[PDB]
């Protein structure tokens, strides 16, 4: 069972105990950790913030205590340009220098593979990714004929229905990736203006017309258009979303102004780490969608959707039941890592549940 931990750059940043590097991520923990975001320059991959250097080094002397976990570089990202990629993938001369350019820079810094995280192509853009994907292996093919363990190579694959069948040639891109991710978290926002969980487990025969809104859909999905099992890997997020209440209504359904206010630490309008939220709870209203099967809180004028424990180990679960190949996280600094916000005394709390059930029959 693979399990797939991402790690945030801009996370140093977070101020007090948000503060989280390398250093305090528990090395059997996961089965590979990937290290978030690299950026893309005159054509070639490249580090992103200043000191980049030093915290791909410090991630990667966790295999010191640890031989067997891999460790992974994730090209993209949101706050990189859809469009930047799509300009190096179309012209041969421009994707060609950044594939030329890969295995050098992850084997100087000790990465064992490389992640596409190209949110998201357009319908003009899918023959090119699958372009991209087939040549990027087959470089990483012939690199390995100088006698180093051959590169890895995976990807990120957005989870509505709509845009896999905008962009992604599944069937063609799985027989060249190592595993794929689901990004099984993103099926509600501020930018539908009520309340909703954007992770839900099953469809909820409540609401009708979006029905392939749920990990089980995208699941299911995935497998017909073929992906294989043994590649697919589902999306888990240790964070929530926040949405400020337009009224008292706080059942389904109920209608919203905007996004939440920012946590005390992550600072962003919409979003809440595990930590954050297990502060928020005090004094909140516990809820839980039984149908869909996660839990929400509110209070005074705050709707917050998120996962806990008993959530993200049903999705685990339900991954090995379809015999999945693992499951893949949000991220391991929005999980409360230093273990002390949460009550029980563990760290990596959302993290270790999963890895339990991953980890018994
Ligand atoms: C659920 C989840 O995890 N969501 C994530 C989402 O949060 C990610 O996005 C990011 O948004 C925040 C703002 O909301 C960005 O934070 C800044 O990061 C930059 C560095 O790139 C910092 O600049 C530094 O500030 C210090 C001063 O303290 C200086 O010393 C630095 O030199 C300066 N950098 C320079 C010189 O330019 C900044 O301080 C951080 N401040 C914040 C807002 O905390 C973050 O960059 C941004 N991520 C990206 C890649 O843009 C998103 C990531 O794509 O994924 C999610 O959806
Ligand atoms: C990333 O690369 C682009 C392309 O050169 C460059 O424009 C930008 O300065 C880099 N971004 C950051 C914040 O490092």
């Amino acid at each position: 069972y693979k399990l797939i931990c991402y790690y945030t750059s801009w996370s140093q940043y977070r101020e007090g105990d948000g503060s989280c590097f390398p250093d305090a991520i528990d090395p059997f923990l996961c089965t590979h950790v990937i290290y978030s975001f690299a950026n893309i320059s005159n054509n070639e991959i490249d580090t992103w913030e200043w000191n980049d250097v030093t915290l791909y080094d410090t991630l990667n002397t966790l295999k010191n205590r640890n031989p067997n976990l891999k460790t992974l570089l994730s090209v993209g990202g949101w706050n990189y340009g859809s469009q930047r990629f799509s300009k190096i993938a179309s012209k041969t001369q421009s994707r060609r220098t950044f594939i030329k350019s890969v295995p050098p820079f992850l084997r100087t810094h000790g990465f064992d593979g490389l992640d596409l995280a190209w949110l998201w192509p357009g319908w003009r853009d899918k023959r090119h990714l699958t372009t991209l994907v087939k040549e990027m292996k087959a470089e990483f093919v012939r690199e390995a004929q100088a006698g180093t363990e051959q590169l890895l190579l995976s990807a990120a694959v957005t989870a509505g229905k709509i845009a896999i069948d905008r962009g992604y040639d599944i069937a063609q891109i799985s027989r060249h990736l190592d595993f794929i991710s689901l990004l099984t978290y993103d099926f509600h926002g501020a930018w539908r203006q009520t309340v909703g969980h954007h992770s839900p487990l099953f469809r909820g025969n409540e609401d009708a017309s979006s029905r392939f809104s749920n990990a089980d859909y995208a699941v299911s999905y995935m497998l017909r258009l073929g992906a294989p099992a043994n590649k697919l890997v589902m999306g888990i997020p240790t964070f929530g979303r926040s949405y400020t209440l337009a009224s008292s209504k706080t059942d389904v359904g109920a209608p919203i102004s905007g996004p939440g206010i920012p946590g005390r630490f992550t600072k962003w309008k919409g979003i809440l780490a595990y930590y954050e939220i297990c502060d928020f709870l005090h004094g909140a209203t516990t809820h839980r969608f039984r149908d869909q099967q996660v839990p929400y809180a509110t209070k005074g004028n705050q709707w917050v959707a998120y996962d806990d424990q008993e959530s993200v180990k049903n999705k685990a679960r339900y991954l090995k039941n379809r015999q999945l190949a693992g499951a893949m996280v949000w991220a391991l600094d929005l999980d409360d890592f230093r273990g002390t916000f949460c009550g029980q005394n563990l760290t990596f709390p959302l993290t270790s549940a999963i890895k339990d059930v991953l980890a018994r029959v």
